[PDB]
């Protein structure tokens, strides 16, 4: 294989200061966050993830070489890690969270544009992904992240290589296998996931049964706004046949098509006249001393 020459950038702690917590959980804690390089005039939002037991500092670790070795639009880029009695991963912030509580927080505002533009976005993060020969093995609505309205991250890789039992292929429940087409099978789920607007799939069946469920034939049903074009690409991720199943490439290819003409495609009421927050927006801009900010995005070695 080629050798992986990313550079992995260690930070000093007073380059950058907390500002607030935005989750905690069994790793630790999530902090927005403000990064400032030493004599650089920039300014950079940032997401902090902290965590002790050496064990699991491996896992974080293990994440952190993932997630440098990754350079897409698409997929949330790590900018550096910091070395304390606790690690903590440096990512560029995320300002509106997961595409998950996003879709749930905003269905009466977000149309169909949006929608069809998030599909292809993300068909795009795991094509680069595949790319890669990266297979992500959690892919969920959970876990892409919201930069702008128009513009979502592929952002956990806590199960990326080279149980969420819900989102996964069969081969997979059932061998462990996991390929770039299981990742297609979440891909499948997750787009049910935003068309039905932050829906749990399978509500209530206990994931023991969802093996055999899968096993006789049934799949998740056609979310309503959805036309047949699009819930029969959500059903071509479900074959059994792995191979049968559509290449990520072909995904973006289906879903710029149906975003050229976004309401052929899906039935949403109201649609065409809904409003979500963009940069050219008033006030856009806030999450007190933004002189000198520059989005991640756009700051470079
Ligand atoms: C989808 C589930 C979810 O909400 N996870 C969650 C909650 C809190 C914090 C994070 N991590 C995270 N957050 C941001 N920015 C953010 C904006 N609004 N919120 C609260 C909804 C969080 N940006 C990130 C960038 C990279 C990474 Cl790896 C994590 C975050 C997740």
């Amino acid at each position: 294989e080629a050798p992986n020459q990313a550079l992995l950038r260690i930070l000093k702690e007073t380059e950058f200061k907390k500002i607030k917590v935005l989750g905690s959980g069994a790793f630790g804690t999530v902090y927005k966050g403000l990064w400032i390089p030493e004599g650089e005039k920039v300014k950079i939002p940032v997401a902090i993830k902290e965590l002790t037991s050496p064990k699991a500092n491996k896992e974080i670790l293990d994440e952190a070489y993932v997630m440098a070795s990754v350079d897409n639009p698409h997929v949330c880029r790590l900018l550096g890690i910091c070395l304390t009695s606790t690690v903590q991963l440096i990512m560029q912030l995320m300002p509106f969270g997961c595409l998950l509580d996003y879709v749930r927080e905003h269905k009466d505002n977000i149309g169909s544009q949006y929608l069809l533009n998030w599909c292809v976005q993300i068909a795009k993060g795991m094509n680069y992904l595949e790319d890669r020969r990266l297979v992500h093995r959690d892919l969920a609505a959970r876990n892409v992240l919201v930069k702008t309205p128009q513009h979502v991250k592929i952002t956990d890789f806590g199960r990326a290589k080279l149980v969420p039992i819900k989102w996964m292929a069969l081969e997979s429940i059932l061998h462990r296998i996991y390929t770039h087409q299981s990742d297609v099978w979440s891909y499948g789920v997750t787009v049910w996931e935003l068309m039905t607007f932050g829906s749990k799939p399978y509500d209530g069946i206990p994931a023991s049964e969802i093996s055999s469920i899968l096993e006789k034939g049934e799949r998740l049903p056609q979310p309503p706004i959805c036309t047949i074009d699009v819930y029969m690409i959500m059903v071509k991720c479900w074959m059994i046949d792995a191979d049968s199943r559509p290449k990520f490439r072909e995904l973006i290819i289906e879903f710029s098509k149906m975003a050229r003409d976004p309401q052929r495609y899906l039935v949403i009421q109201g649609d065409e006249r809904m409003h979500l927050p963009s940069p050219t927006d008033s006030n856009f801009y806030r999450a007190e001393d933004m002189d000198d900010v520059v989005d991640a995005d756009e700051y470079l070695i």
